[PDB]
């Protein structure tokens, strides 16, 4: 007979607001000797699971009924125990995903003057998770092209125009569009009047209006786009460096490309730039764990674990299922369980868990003290 092993584990859910399925499910089971009892964790808090209830468990497995963002959004746990001892399993996300359309209300008038840089506002409707935006020249699906004189943010979604002209008169509208696992959506806003008073005969020298932030946080691997638009007259261009589009993709990044880059906003008449530094951080992942030790009585044991990743993440231990901390038969030492001595009260389930700003992962293992 034995302990808990985790056969499978709750992972992170975006539930899409609407839906046909009147259900959520957040699957975890066990394999133990004898059969394993279960229990789940909310945010931090345990949870009611009872008879006529609403939050069901279905062996392992936690089933909420209807679930709400204002409700149910959080972090669930699962909790795996017998006679030997609990697990706990990874956290998992539960996250809602919507798109509300935009008001119906008007939109604010956005007057400039011909020559002059000009932004347009999206202002876009409630929305998760993030969105790409284009513009809409009148009607649909009449796309406004990114080409230099023109550039839509997909951060804020504001259309940029850096110098303009008497072919940028019309009417104008932000389309936000959100894509998830198994559906796109498309909203689009009312349409914006772009007046154009009288010409500006003058230039000037470029000013960055749509900058990228002074620190970017990324993981190993992730896509990467810095903005930089400018206005300007002429039409100012875009240069990029390590301390030519107005968007920097890095596709896929690795620990290299960390650093203070550059943009320069340059037309003929000055240049305008602007310094952000990429940070290449990087998840917990195991490199070493704790294996199922069966042991002498009165033996000695020493169990480790060491996780990598930026930044160094802290190694944490559990028995049960409960934060272990250094206690008179046991010695606690960041990544380092050592038993001075064993009795039998040690023959149960441990893990250690390793930890930083970007996540937590689990390693476990069971103890037998033996005679």
């Amino acid at each position: 007979t034995f302990g808990p092993v985790f056969e499978d584990q709750p992972l992170s859910v975006l539930f899409p607001e609407e839906s046909t399925e009147e259900q959520v499910l957040l699957a975890c089971r066990a394999r133990a000797s004898p059969p394993a009892t279960y229990r789940w964790k909310m945010n931090g808090t345990e949870m009611k699971l009872e008879p006529g209830s609403r939050h069901q468990l279905v062996g392992g497995n936690l089933v909420i009924m209807n679930p709400t963002k204002a409700q149910d959004a959080g972090v669930y746990q699962c909790l795996a125990s017998n006679p030997v001892g609990t697990v706990v399993s990874r956290e998992a996300i539960l996250r809602f995903g919507f798109l509300q359309e935009f008001s119906k209300e008007e939109r604010d008038p956005v007057k400039a003057h011909e020559g002059w840089g000009v932004m347009l506002p999206c202002n876009p409707p409630a929305h998760y998770p993030g969105l790409s935006y284009r513009w809409l020249l009148n009607e649909f699906p009449n796309f406004i092209p990114t080409d230099g004189r023109h550039f839509v943010s997909q951060t804020t979604g504001n259309l940029y125009i850096a110098r303009t002209n008497a072919s940028d008169l019309g009417n104008y509208s932000c389309l936000a569009t959100s894509h998830m696992d198994f559906s796109t959506k498309s909203v689009f806003s009312k349409f914006a009047q772009l007046n154009l008073a009288a010409e500006d005969t003058r230039l000037f020298a470029p000013s960055i209006k749509a900058r990228f932030p002074a620190e970017t946080y990324a993981l190993v691997g992730q896509q990467v786009t810095l903005e930089c638009f400018a206005f300007g007259n002429p039409v100012p261009r875009i240069k990029w460096r390590k301390v030519a589009e107005p968007t920097l993709q890095i596709p896929s990044v690795s620990f290299e490309d960390e650093g203070t880059y550059e943009c320069e906003a340059e037309n003929s008449k000055g240049r305008d730039t602007v310094q952000g530094r990429i940070i290449v951080q990087a998840q917990p992942e195991w490199l070493k764990v704790i294996s199922d030790t069966e042991a002498d009585i009165g033996s000695n044991l020493r169990w480790g674990c060491a996780a990598a990743g930026k930044p160094r993440p802290t190694v944490r231990w559990l028995r049960n299922g409960e934060p272990l901390a250094s206690q008179n038969r046991v010695e606690v030492l960041a990544g380092d369980l050592r038993f001075s001595k064993l009795s039998l009260e040690d023959s149960g389930m441990y893990q250690c868990v390793a930890e930083n700003k970007h996540g937590t992962i689990y390693a476990s293992a069971e103890l037998a003290v033996q005679a």
